[PDB]
DNA sequence: TGTACTCGTGTACTGGTACA
DNA sequence: TGTACCAGTACACGAGTACA
C-alpha cells in the first residue's frame, strides 16, 4: 500500500487542470477553435463534427449501424466503439455530463 | 424541418460550440475530463498536454531545438508542424494565445 | 439474415536524421 | 538553424468481420 498526495479528483497524473483553465477562458468566446490551430492536426472538425455525433445517438438510440455513423461522416468505429466508451468512463462524471443534457435521476 | 445555414445560423458550429459551453462548465474540476476523453480524445489526454504545451512553452522559447522538441513529450514533428499549426489558424486564433501571453491580457 | 464487436491502416504520439 | 520528412511507438480514424 503506498502512499498518496491526498485523495481529491486530480491525483497520480493531473498535469490537466492547469490546461483547462486556459483552454476554456478562451472558451468563454470564440477562442477555443484558436487552439486547435497552434497545434497543427488540430483539424479535428471531424473528430469533433464525428466522435460528439456519436454519443448524440448513443444517448439516444446506441443501436450501431443504423443512423448515419460512417455513411456520410464517422462514427461506425467511433460510435459502435462507444459501447467500449468505459476507456473514459462516462458513468464516472457523466453525472455532470447528463447534468448538461437529461440526468433525470 | 431544415437547419437553416444561410446567414449566421445559430453560434455557427454549433457541434464544436456545444462542446464548448458544456466544457469549460465542467472543466471547472474533472467533469470535462470525462468528455475529454468520452467525447473527445481520450489516448489525447497525452495529446493534449503534449499539443499545446509545445505551444505553450513556443511562445516562452523552448520545446523545440532538435532535443527540445523531444524531451517535450513529442514536439518534434509537433514543434515543427506548430509552424503548421498556423495552418489551422493565420495567426488570428493563435492571438488568443497570446491573449494570455503578450497580445495584451 | 441481422447486428455487435473487433480489427485494419494512417497516423495522433515520440523522436532522429536530412533537407530547405 | 530547425524542422519536415522520415523512423519508432501506439494509438486514432476509419474499416471489416464475427457472432447472435
Ligand atoms: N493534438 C494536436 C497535436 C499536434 C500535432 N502537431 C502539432 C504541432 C504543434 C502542437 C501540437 C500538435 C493536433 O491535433 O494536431
Ligand atoms: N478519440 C476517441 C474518439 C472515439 C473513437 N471511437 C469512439 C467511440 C465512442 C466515443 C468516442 C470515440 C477514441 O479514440 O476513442
Amino acid at each position: 500500500q503506498s502512499p498518496y498526495s491526498a485523495a481529491m479528483a486530480e491525483q497520480r497524473h493531473q498535469e490537466w487542470l492547469r490546461f483547462v483553465d486556459l483552454l476554456k477562458n478562451a472558451y468563454q468566446n470564440d477562442l477555443h477553435l484558436p487552439l486547435l490551430n497552434l497545434m497543427l492536426t488540430p483539424d479535428e472538425r471531424e473528430a469533433l463534427g464525428t466522435r460528439v455525433r456519436i454519443v448524440e445517438e448513443l444517448l439516444r438510440g446506441e443501436m450501431s449501424q443504423r443512423e448515419l455513423k460512417n455513411e456520410l461522416g464517422a462514427g461506425i468505429a467511433t460510435i459502435t466503439r462507444g459501447s467500449n466508451s468505459l476507456k473514459a468512463a462516462p458513468v464516472e462524471l457523466r453525472q455532470w455530463l447528463e447534468e448538461v443534457l437529461l440526468k433525470s435521476d
